[PDB]
């Protein structure tokens, strides 16, 4: 009969953050309310399902798929470094380098080690060629043989050459001689260099020997990583120098030095134009004589010819005619990353580099996506938990979880079609859309996730609507689109005549396959009656760990302003609003800032040093400082020994359970302003809707039901405007009382930012509340309604039963 599964492999297996969280209580809420549906999540640790192994060689990190966990870190554009290690003697490195060959990206190397810790062979992808290199130690040694050989041919042929090239004067005369000679071997040279590397060793040899002495260090660094044990932060930086991404010293596809015919200056003139346009010519040639006989030839012809007619004239790309040489180095770099056939044996008979270009986000972290698709192994993860799924009937269904790139990193496409093929309904969870907006690329890769599924489930409303604005319209970006609330943005943020990047996904019925659902809880403790949580000390309060953008400093600054207005806000209302911090103490600086206004400056010295505060303390013992700290004083206060600068905040780091109880039990207001804000996936906030009046901040995944006129409008005080003070319709109003706001900035993080609320409004705010005795009354009412009416596991479960197409079975 009926069988859901929750798949959240591999990220929070162990239910501690949001993810894991947010699936036991989904589980929960099945096994509570539906016994008759067997609803289980797969675990690693339990019999569901293990990574997948070569016969005798285990993944570099511990029980990972060396290419799914490394899209995180790719997202971010940094280069994290992965792969496989034999553990044994002799364990036959071969079928585990396959898997390097297949998945490796130039954000991704791949090594494989031996058992002692030691690097054997190393694959990486540079960003021109995209073809997969190994890099083992005899190939390093016979690189670096063969650079050296070419060292000392062309400094003999120098040598032999100095008796004719100081006759001639002219420059541009030295030119045809060397050209000339080098048609003619000598001594076999045609065979160690090429065209470029001869003229430039004999007149512009300072350029030549910087260029090669910078390759030769880079080939011996990467071969000095193969003598003692292997670390796995010097090999990234290597990587960066060899793929690229960095610095491109040595042109692997030709066995070559580069030459960027763009930023070398000097030496353009000299470019072997000619032997360019000999190769293009046998290239065509070739071409010609397989099209006798006979994917795409007259594509490929097409595209060969046109650089061709390009370097018809020398003249014309030495100096930029209309963009003549940016086109024609953007068709070479083209035909050059084509891995498929006829371009694939045609490339061979010219270089893999021609100028250089970086890698953006994007390009990278698809080339990891691709890679990572191509894993010949991962399939088999999914088997198992085939293996697990069965019987398989006509009424199971599976839920995956995907938070891009952290949550769903085991499920592919691929594997979703697999999943469906075996006869699984897969309902593809979203926990995250909108807030990968500065990086688009998770947007499409998630995009894909949807179109592959049977269903998918959002958590907001705001984020559903953008995903379904880019299925039905094409790109991820709303301002590249024809819709009408899209084109507008693009003309008041950046223009009409914006050249944005572009994140092509395929149309697809999104709106036919959406959902909404949110993130369930369990509550001990029934919440209070509204009247009891008016009247309940009206201090200011905040959990959570001390760390730079957590609200903790926003909460010290209204501490703050609250000293200073003390008087003001007093004969206003009854008792002066106090700040309570509590949580973690993570954030040294932080802390420092709020123990200084506790107890005062002086007082935070007259102990600092007595007892000082060491750079290295772990989380047992920088725990158990601040705590010392604030027992110590607040105790030498009461011995009236000193007095408690600003009385109105109050700090308990590390507070006990009990103590965190009478916290909330003696504060009316909350301040839960995340980096994100209000949601309906954000559970730091749904914990503590019943505790009053919780202050959080205007993001972009509000559900447009808490604003002015929703269900749950006065539920929680988002603001007045989205994303706080960084709002580009509040720039726009006080601009007005208009210029591109995101120009020169495409894809701004202001959506992101820590402090958007100030400090100075959410205290007018608060005290306009209790002064009525606004109406916190019917914000407690209303953040009870919503936390017992829809922020419930019977809520989720029957949310996600509706979004699956069993709503029949809904109690």
């Amino acid at each position: 009969m009926t069988k859901i599964y929750l798949l959240t492999a591999p990220f929070d297996e162990e239910a501690k953050t949001g993810d894991g969280q947010y699936a036991a209580s989904l589980e929960l809420g099945f096994a509570e309310n539906y016994e008759h549906i067997p609803c289980k999540w797969l675990k690693k640790d339990k019999g569901d399902y293990s990574i997948p192994f070569p016969t005798g060689t285990t993944s570099i990190p511990e029980e990972t798929i060396p290419s799914a966990i490394v899209l995180q870190p790719v997202a971010n554009e940094n280069t994290v470094i992965s792969g496989y290690k034999l553990k044994d003697t002799v364990s036959s490195p071969e079928k585990a380098q396959e898997v390097n060959n297949k998945t490796v990206s130039p954000r991704t190397p791949k090594i494989i080690v031996k058992h002692d810790n030691s690097l054997q062979s190393l694959t990486i992808m540079d960003i021109y060629s995209q073809k997969p290199i190994q890099f083992d130690e005899s190939k390093v040694d016979e690189i670096i043989h063969s650079l050296e050989t070419k060292k000392v041919n062309l400094e003999k042929a120098i040598e032999d050459n100095n008796a004719e090239l100081s006759k001639i004067k002219k420059q541009k005369s030295k030119l045809a001689y060397l050209t000339r000679l080098y048609k003619e071997n000598k001594e076999n040279i045609q065979d160690y260099c090429t065209l470029n590397e001869y003229i430039e060793a004999h007149l512009f040899n300072p350029k030549f020997l910087s260029r090669h002495e910078k390759a030769l260090n880079n080939f011996k660094a990467l071969k000095s990583q193969f003598t003692g044990p292997v670390n796995l932060k010097e090999l990234e930086k290597l990587t960066d120098k060899l793929t690229g991404i960095k610095e491109y010293s040595y042109d692997f596809h030709s066995n070559s030095l580069p030459y960027d015919l763009e930023h070398d200056k000097s030496f353009r003139n000299f470019y072997d134009f000619d032997g360019l346009k000999e190769s293009i010519e046998s290239i065509i040639k070739e071409l010609e004589v397989l099209n006798s006989i006979r994917l795409d030839i007259e594509k490929a012809i097409d595209a060969y010819t046109n650089v061709k007619n390009k370097l018809e004239n020398t003249q014309d790309i030495i100096a930029n005619k209309e963009g003549c040489r940016n086109k024609l180095i953007s068709e070479l770099q083209t035909l050059i990353a084509n891995k498929q056939e006829p371009y694939l044996s045609a490339n061979e008979k010219l270089g893999g580099f021609y100028s250089k270009r970086k890698l953006s986000a994007s390009e990278g972290f698809h080339l990891a996506y691709q890679a990572n698709r191509r894993d010949p192994i991962k399939p088999e993860v999914i088997e198992n938990i085939i293996t697990k799924m069965k019987p398989i009937d006509e009424d199971t269904h599976l839920d995956i979880h995907i938070r891009p790139p952290d949550c769903g990193v085991f499920i592919t496409p691929e594997d979703i079609k697999k999943f469906q093929e075996a006869g699984i309904k897969v309902n593809i969870t979203i926990h995250e859309y909108k807030q990968n907006y500065t990086r688009r690329y998770l947007q499409q890769y998630t995009h894909d996730l949807m179109r592959q599924a049977n269903s998918v489930q959002f958590f907001n409303a705001e984020d559903r609507e953008n995903a379904i604005i880019a299925a039905t319209y094409g790109d991820c970006d709303k301002r590249n689109t024809t819709e009408p609330t899209g084109v507008a943005k693009k003309i008041r943020e950046v223009g009409e005549d914006f050249d944005l990047d572009k994140y092509p996904v395929q149309k697809y019925d999104l709106k036919g396959k959406s959902g909404l659902t949110v993130a369930s809880q369990k509550l001990s403790t029934e919440p209070d009656h509204p009247l009891d949580v008016v009247a309940k000390a009206p201090n200011i309060l905040s959990f959570g760990t001390i760390r730079p953008g957590k609200g903790f400093e926003e909460a010290l600054k209204l501490a703050q302003l609250i000293k200073d207005n003390s008087l003001s806000i007093h004969e206003k209302i009854k008792r002066v609003p106090i700040v309570k911090l509590a949580g973690d103490p993570q954030d040294k600086a932080l802390m420092k800032q709020i123990v200084v206004e506790r107890f005062g400056k002086t007082a935070v010295k007259t102990y600092q040093k007595t007892h000082p505060y060491d750079n290295r303390f772990n989380n047992s013992q920088r725990r158990d400082y601040w705590k010392n700290l604030v027992r110590e004083l607040n105790a030498k206060v009461k011995e009236e020994v000193a007095v408690l600068n600003n009385p109105y905040i109050e700090i308990y780091p590390w507070c006990e359970p009990h103590e965190l109880l009478d916290l909330k039990q003696n504060c009316k207001y909350v301040c839960r302003m995340d980096d994100m804000g209000m949601r309906n996936n954000g559970s730091a906030i749904i914990s503590v809707l019943d505790v009053g009046v919780v202050y959080t901040k205007f993001g972009s995944v509000t559900d447009d039901i808490f604003i002015k006129g929703g269900k749950y409008g006065n539920a929680v005080d988002i603001g007045e405007y989205r994303y706080g003070k960084y709002s580009l319709l509040k720039k726009e109003k006080e601009f007005k009382e208009l210029p591109k706001w995101l120009i020169k900035n495409p894809d701004s993080a202001y959506k992101r930012q820590s402090e958007s609320r100030d400090p100075k409004d959410i205290l007018d705010s608060i005290v306009a509340r209790e002064e009525n005795q606004s109406d916190n009354y019917r914000t407690v009412v209303e953040a009870q309604k919503l936390l017992k009416e829809r922020f419930t596991l019977k809520n989720a479960v029957d949310h996600l039963l509706e979004n699956i197409g069993l709503g029949h079975l809904i109690a």
